[PDB]
């Protein structure tokens, strides 16, 4: 589980979005596993605006933050998980590390702020759904 709270936006994995998220929908994209809903309270997370390929992510299944190198956001084939079929996922960044389904929503951060949230796992890789291209998160 986990979310990004920026301005009046809540960023979650689409597959974990709640009824309240869908009833307050701003934007969703299945191919990215992202959903954004509107909040009544202002959020304080800073979104990274950068092309960093190093940062730190939270791994709930190890209660640990790991420093990792990660690939640039790309269209990648993801093998079947308990929450998605085998399919292509867009704007996905891979690192070498541990990821289980319950780790979805863990923050990846760099020196510029929030890069993305854990979205995929398995075969010793962790996949992160990038949010750095969503510049509208910072305004309105
Ligand atoms: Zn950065």
């Amino acid at each position: 589980s986990g979310a990004i709270y920026v301005g009046n936006y809540r960023v979650v994995n689409r597959h974990l979005a709640t009824h309240n998220d869908w009833a307050n929908l701003v934007w969703e994209d299945s191919s990215r596993d992202l959903l954004v809903s509107s909040t009544t309270a202002q959020g304080c997370d800073t979104i990274a605006r950068c092309d960093c390929q190093t940062g730190v992510y939270y791994c709930s299944s190890r209660r640990k933050h790991y420093p990792v190198s990660f690939s640039k956001p790309s269209l990648i084939f993801v093998e079947a998980s308990e929450y998605y079929p085998a399919r292509y996922q867009s704007h996905l960044m891979l690192a070498v590390g541990h990821s289980e389904p319950g780790d979805c929503g863990g923050i990846l951060r760099c020196q510029h702020g929030v890069v993305g949230i854990v979205s995929t796992g398995g075969n010793g890789l962790v996949g992160f759904a990038d949010v750095r291209d969503l510049l509208w998160l910072d305004e309105e």
